[PDB]
């Protein structure tokens, strides 16, 4: 049958209830990593079928909409999605009722316990019966809403493959126009946001009933216990909601400003990363990182000013619930004097105060929801009934005698309101008849080839056609798939054909051209192929085909002329594959036309000339004018190390106080209730006190106590990770830019850029707000076991063994959710590529006669996601029923515990306990929402971490080594028993060099390719350290000085220009230390005339990589940074390859006039530029070959004779 199959199918009343079947996936999960054959098949929900079921309906409804507008009455999607899957969402209304009406029986549970505790004369079965009776009440709860949230969730992910489907299966009959009038992403958007509110508006639907009911029925059974004071209580949660809402649109204000500076860092950073090579060798690494703390001081002071926006959100959720308590329990003793609260009337109406609390909170979010999404059915519905291409506009099933293309009085229009392009057009084509269709300028001609493939709206004619059509189009559509795919699409391999239609077109170099041959990927994701590569696929794509018509347009465009009479002779042509098809092509030259059996010549949109290329000569009308015109890594554990990192840099003293601040919150919440439960016995040991003062007055201090320190906390957790922040990214640039220059070369900088923009984000902004949730939630759950195990001293035993049972559902569920939530985000994505493509192409999708087979293509992409979304759905509701039971045995034996001991405890304590209790779920639950956020973000400082520790090149400047005064001066660098290497690991790359260069003489190096020539630049500056030996200059090893004096003494007009975006003020100088200067040296390299010319001159703006300057300018713009540096020695670098001569001779010249008095080694990459140097230094594999002049060389037969005689210049 199948190897694996949706486990549900087979499972029997008890593993189906308690969804037991998940259970092997999730303990495979953690120990074992999960890819994508291990998912379940879906049942037989596979798109195919629910796309089924709605196209249906809209049809009946569209049908019947010729009928609903003529009797107006578009037809409405939302009637269709309501028949659909109307039945189902009334089933799930029910299972809410039971939910919602079931939730109510234990806060009056409740109020029988707290009357037994009373009455000493009670037979000790009652209790034993109402803590029974409070554990099954609570089971029947949780087992029926985890099985309301299995059904609202899955008829989401059936909302969105439904409307997914539906939208793909328009765009593939929509007409030209509609195409034209919305962009392309637009069109995929219906399908990105539209259809995807949907399945999230799925599960607040039935709270438009629930929600205005909870919060009915709880304020009545409230109105029996404290009387119309409840009111106030109410008033202080329905006024908490607009507050909350207002934290977050000054949120949003902050988060939009910070994307700016953000932005700004990521850019200059990136400037810095491609271009860390100049950066290097100019000493300019010190300047370019003040100009990144600049932008980053920015971004942490404003992060300062939100820290007061996360507090409150900490103050609602921690203090909320005691502020409700207070105003209740105030106005009430207020209101009339004789009022006296019992620990029925204070313990069942804060029972009831927590059902109310969570659907009021989610009444804002519902309206949102609900709001966004009438603007989406708006969209879905009118892309849905926007007009249509018209099927039967042109005649498939026979042809007039002895013809194949037959138009009469035909006229076509774009569009109903745009000018008609083509008038009255009248075309035979006989069978097999190359016709050339040339027409003059003002174009047209195009709408001959898509009228005939039936594009274009026929307002007056007939056209009829016979035969397989195929259709190179003007512009090519490369599918997303392999080269072989594009070559055959939709047909079996005939090895025979694959060779004769690629090779006769040529492709043949092309395919070895491939890295991954005919087999590589082309498409977006893919090589890109050339323009006329792109052609070349397309005509493939025809001539495999082998149909009866071919439609050709304007194929040769980008094809190489040479070439193309190759094409036009071996595929378009008589002696081509292409003989006994009928090819009318559309073309705009008179080079083939003699080759054409006849041409359809027209003019405007009206034939002028349908006759022979002998004929078009003789006719001499307009055709004359015509002529003349790892494993671990993908589970991705945290280990325990990563948060001792965290924590030595958010401070090891802030995070003793965050927590010693914490166990003080809870300390003052867990006592000011234990005065409830002494005031609320008050009344029954003696029969009455005048203490309501000293009662009401303690309980709201000790209330205030809770809310003044957890806000001190939640202040020292969101102003401890700006300390973190700025400790973590400090130490990131400043070990990068220090890094040696192999990291650089070896490491693709796409990976540095991400370190320093998506993982210090995460840094910064998501991990100190989930820390203060792990927290907040651990703290109101050791609180609430706190009271329930000193209420009831045994409660103790039974902690242990529920502990075990909670570690290991968190352990085993976060492991699985982790790995399926990676599965889905991967899998989305190609859902949404082959949208683009559909759209683009659809005119080849469909002219070649394969619709059907590209809705295929997307029911296997639809059913690749879902396969990965059932799973996760699934796995949320496995712990969704462990951490309710390990929620209702605490219910169960905090109420077993006070029966058995009824004699010590009192009315009150009993209340305080068990009600407590009935909370353990929703802390339980937050716990492991937010245990789980933590783990997945907190590997962002993990990757900071590593790469901050890479190993760093030698100090910048030493001091005690400081450079001897005036040492440049003697201007004589000498190369003394030298060895250089790459990388360690590698072979020497130069070899034990001994050389002496007389100060200012020009050696040249001259060297055979592979002889390390590059190495000589990169050996004087110290980008790679001396194996063995010393390139000692005038005495002073460069070794024993730090890095970066010697570096800034010497000039290097480097072989890449390189501008980094800004002014040129700083690109000549970032430190920017002589005044009238940069004028002068910039027209002594030509440049002044350009600054002057543009109106602002200094500071013109020079874009990212220095593009608006032109590559002949920027050459110069590195001699000016030299011309300003003057230095005793000089050295270029790969002067010329492909430059200019107007620039190279430039140099030359300006270089031996303004450079003379200094040493000047020049790399040659030409040895014409090297002539009249006075010693030549030629090097082979390391080895330098001679110290002598260039004529000397000659006249000896050197190497470099060979190399002169190669030039031919003497």
């Amino acid at each position: 049958v199948d190897p694996n199959p949706y486990p549900e199918t087979s499972a029997g009343f008890l593993s189906r209830l308690f969804f037991w079947w998940f259970t092997k996936m999730a303990i495979y999960g953690y120990r074992h990593p999960l890819e994508e054959k291990d998912l379940w098949s879906l049942k037989e929900d596979r798109s195919q079928m629910v796309v089924q079921q709605l196209l249906e309906a809209w049809r009946k409804q569209e049908k019947q909409t010729a009928r609903h507008k003529a009797s107006p009455r578009k037809p409405s999607f939302l009637k269709a999605l309501l028949a659909t899957f109307g039945s189902s969402f009334l089933i799930s209304a029910c299972f809410k009722l039971i939910q919602d009406l079931l939730s109510f029986i234990n806060p009056q549970l409740l109020s029988i316990l707290i009357r037994f505790i009373s009455n000493p004369m009670g037979p000790s079965w009652w209790g034993f019966l109402v803590a029974g009776l409070m554990f099954l009440c609570s089971m029947m709860q949780s087992l029926i809403l985890q099985h309301y949230y299995h059904y609202i969730f899955v008829t989401g992910v059936k909302f969105r493959t439904g409307i997914m489907g539906v939208i793909y299966r328009k765009a593939l009959v929509i007409t030209n126009s509609v195409k034209r009038a919305s962009t392309v992403g637009e069109i995929v958007n219906l399908m990105s946001v539209d259809a995807q509110r949907f399945m999230d508006l799925a599960p607040f639907l039935n709270l438009l009933w629930s929600a205005p009911l909870q919060i009915i029925l709880a304020i009545y059974f409230l109105w029996q216990n404290l009387g119309p004071s409840v009111l106030a209580g109410v008033a202080f949660m329905v006024l908490l909601i607009p507050l909350n809402g207002a934290v977050a649109v000054k949120m949003r204000a902050f988060q939009v400003k910070q994307m700016k500076l953000k932005d700004s860092r990521i850019k200059l950073m990136s400037e810095i990363l491609n271009g860390i090579k100049v950066l290097k060798l100019y000493a300019w690494e010190p300047s370019f990182l003040k100009q990144v703390e600049g932008i980053r001081q920015g971004e942490l002071q404003l992060l300062r000013t939100a820290a007061y926006l996360h507090t409150t959100t900490t103050f609602t959720w921690m203090c909320s619930p005691f502020l409700v308590t207070l105003i209740t329990l105030w106005v009430y003793v207020y209101v009339d004097p004789n009022n006296v609260l019992d620990a029925e009337k204070a313990f069942v109406s804060v029972s009831l105060f927590n059902i109310l609390r969570l659907p009021l909170n989610m009444l804002p979010q519902l309206i949102s929801n609900l709001t966004q999404a009438s603007v989406s059915l708006k969209r879905i519905q009118q892309f849905l009934s926007q007009e249509e291409l018209d099927p039967q506009s042109v005649e498939r099933k026979t042809i007039s005698p002895g013809y194949a293309i037959t138009i009469h009085s035909g006229t076509f229009t774009w569009a109903q309101d745009l000018p008609p392009t083509l008038h009255s057009l009248d075309i035979q084509v006989p069978k097999g008849a190359l016709v050339a269709v040339v027409g003059p300028v003002g174009c047209g001609k195009s709408s001959l080839v898509s009228a005939l493939l039936g594009e274009m709206e026929k307002l007056e004619g007939k056209v009829h056609m016979k035969g397989s059509v195929a259709y190179v189009p003007q512009q090519a559509w490369i599918q997303n798939c392999t080269l072989q795919e594009n070559v055959l699409f939709g047909k079996a391999l005939n090895p025979k054909r694959y060779q004769q239609t690629l090779e006769a077109c040529a492709l043949l170099a092309d395919l070895e051209m491939l890295p991954g041959g005919d087999q590589t990927e082309i498409g977006e994701k893919g090589i890109n192929l050339s323009g006329g590569q792109r052609q070349r696929v397309s005509l493939a794509r025809a001539v495999y085909s082998d149909a009866d018509i071919f439609l050709l347009d304007d194929p040769l465009s980008a094809v190489d002329s040479h070439v193309a009479k190759h094409i036009f002779d071996h595929v378009i042509g008589p002696e081509g594959v292409l003989a006994g098809k009928t090819r009318v092509l559309v073309t705009h030259g008179i080079s083939f036309l003699p080759q054409t059996d006849f041409i359809i010549v027209l003019a405007d949109g009206q034939v002028s000339e349908m006759g022979p290329y002998p004929a078009l000569l003789q006719r001499n009308g307009s055709f004359a004018n015509f002529l003349c015109n790892e494993e671990k890594a993908a589970i991705g554990t945290v280990e325990l190390s990563v948060f001792w990192d965290y924590a030595k840099a958010v401070g090891l003293c802030t995070t003793l106080a965050i927590c010693l601040l914490y166990v003080g919150q809870s300390a003052a919440a867990i006592g000011a209730n234990v005065w409830l439960s002494a005031w609320t016995n008050d009344a029954m040991a003696d029969s009455r006190q005048n203490n309501t003062s000293l009662r009401l007055g303690v309980y709201a201090a000790l209330g205030i106590l809770q809310g003044f320190l957890v806000m001190l906390a939640a202040m020292a957790m969101a102003a401890g990770g700006i300390q973190a922040a700025r400790v973590l990214h400090q130490a990131l640039l400043h070990n990068k830019i220090r890094s040696p220059q192999s990291f650089f070369d070896t490491t693709p900088s796409g990976r540095i850029l991400n370190c320093f923009s998506k993982d210090i984000y995460v840094v910064d902004e998501v991990l100190a707000p989930v820390i203060l949730m792990l927290l907040n939630s651990f703290f109101n759950a050791i609180s609430t076991l706190v009271v329930i195990m000193a209420s009831t001293p045994l409660f103790t035993v039974v902690i242990l063994p529920l502990a075990v049972l909670y570690t290991l559902v968190q352990r085993f569920y976060a492991a699985t959710s982790r790995q399926l939530k990676r599965l889905e985000s991967v899998s989305r994505s190609p859902i949404y590529s082959h949208f683009s493509e559909t759209v683009t192409g659809a005119s080849v999708i469909r002219a070649y006669n394969r619709s059907r087979d590209f809705e295929i293509i997307s029911d296997t992409k639809v059913d690749a996601n879902q396969r990965s979304c059932y799973p996760y759905i699934i796995s949320n509701r496995w712990l969704s029923i462990g951490v309710e039971f390990v929620g209702n045995c605490v219910v169960l034996f905090a109420a077993l515990f006070a029966v058995i001991g009824r004699s010590s405890l009192n009315p009150g304590l009993v209340g305080l306990s068990v009600s407590y209790s009935l909370q353990v779920t929703f802390a339980l639950n937050w716990m492991i929402r937010m245990m789980s956020d933590l783990e997945s973000n907190i590997v962002a400082v993990e990757r900071v971490k590593e790469y901050s520790k890479t190993e760093t090149e030698a100090p910048w400047v030493v001091e005690g080594s400081r450079p001897p005064e005036g040492w440049p001066p003697r201007g004589e660098v000498e190369f003394r028993n030298y060895s250089v290497r790459y990388r360690p690991g590698l072979d020497l790359v130069l070899r034990d060099l001994s050389l002496h260069v007389h100060g200012g003489e020009k050696v040249g190096i001259v060297g055979r390719t592979g002889a390390g020539k590059s190495s000589m630049t990169l050996c004087l500056f110290r980008i790679l350290e001396a194996a063995k030996g010393e390139i000692r200059i005038d005495g002073l090893n460069v070794a024993d000085i730090g890095l970066h004096d010697v570096r800034s003494q010497l000039t290097i007009i480097p072989q890449d220009p390189i501008l980094f975006s800004g002014t040129l003020r700083m690109n000549l100088d970032p430190f920017g230390s002589s005044e009238e200067d940069i004028w002068w040296a910039l027209e002594l390299s030509h440049l002044h005339t350009f600054v002057s010319s543009q109106p602002a001159g200094l500071d013109f703006q020079c874009s990212e990589g220095g593009e608006n300057l032109s590559v002949g300018q920027r050459q110069l713009v590195c001699l000016a940074r030299a011309l300003l540096r003057k230095s005793r020695i000089l050295v270029l670098d790969e002067a010329t390859a492909a430059i200019d001569l107007e620039t190279d001779n430039l140099i030359q010249a300006t270089i031996r006039t303004q450079f003379d008095t200094c040493t000047v080694l020049t790399i040659a990459h030409r040895l014409n530029t090297i002539m009249d140097y006075t010693r030549v230094l030629v090097l082979d594999k390391g080895v330098v070959a001679e110290f002598d002049s260039p004529a000397n060389l000659i006249a000896a037969r050197g190497i470099f004779y060979g190399m002169a005689r190669d030039a031919g210049l003497a």
